[PDB]
């Protein structure tokens, strides 16, 4: 307990939060690099997209510029949540922001995609959930990419972010990623901040990374 509430959530937050699992398309691109700048806990793609009619550059968020330096120059590998609204940097009026989802593309392959398994309850019972639901090629991956899939089947299995209206049911709800090798990361899937998305998404910026290896999704949903 103590998650915070659907309720608590205003009007437009929770139709964002569906826009951005359920309704809209994410980035995901292999072997890219860049030196490229803007503000020093950034990384500006120019060039990111070259078959979407509205962006032209792609503008990621970290959280320092610590972090930064580590992907600053490599060749690495994008997969997120981008958005428009509110954001600049790059080519006037084409450019798309996005918190974390990099991870370095040397030697992060797996010889076969990882299927992660997913442990849900649903007020106390247990629910099963097919293996194709989660699934990645890098030994290090983001949560954020874990993260957007998992939310996604909770949507259309779920209507998680749905009004109460329309069948809505789950009120609090919590997403854990586990690991052996390390303590656990875990999501208030109803405690975004904000209304929008460059508010809501802050919550990958630290661009966490975890072990795929071995390790499984845990997922609890409460109709109050
Ligand atoms: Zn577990």
């Amino acid at each position: 307990k103590d998650l915070r509430k659907k309720s608590e959530l205003q009007g437009t937050a929770l139709g964002n939060l569906k826009q951005i699992y359920y309704y809209n398309e994410k980035a995901k691109t292999e072997n890219k690099e860049s030196h490229d700048q803007f503000l020093q806990h950034t990384i500006l793609f120019k060039g990111f997209f070259t078959d979407h009619s509205w962006y032209n550059d792609l503008l990621v968020d970290f959280d320092s510029k610590d972090i930064v330096d580590k992907y600053k120059g490599k060749k690495v590998d994008l997969y997120g949540a981008y958005y428009g609204y509110q954001c600049a940097g790059g080519t006037p009026n084409k450019t798309a922001c996005m918190y974390g989802g990099v991870t370095l593309h040397d030697n992060n392959r797996l010889t076969e995609e990882k299927k992660v398994p997913i442990n849900l309850w649903l007020d106390g019972k247990q629910n099963t959930v097919p293996l194709e639901t989660v699934k990645t090629n890098k030994k290090n991956v983001t949560v954020q990419e874990l993260d957007l899939q998992a939310r996604r089947y909770l949507q259309e299995k779920y209507n998680l972010y749905n009004s109460d209206v329309f069948d809505g049911k789950v009120q609090r709800g919590l997403i854990v990623f586990a690991t052996s090798t390390e303590p656990s990361v875990n999501y208030d899937l109803f405690g975004a901040q904000g209304q929008y998305s460059n508010t809501l998404l802050r919550i990958y910026r630290d661009n966490k990374t975890i072990n795929s290896e071995n390790m499984h999704i845990d997922i609890y949903l409460y109709t109050s």
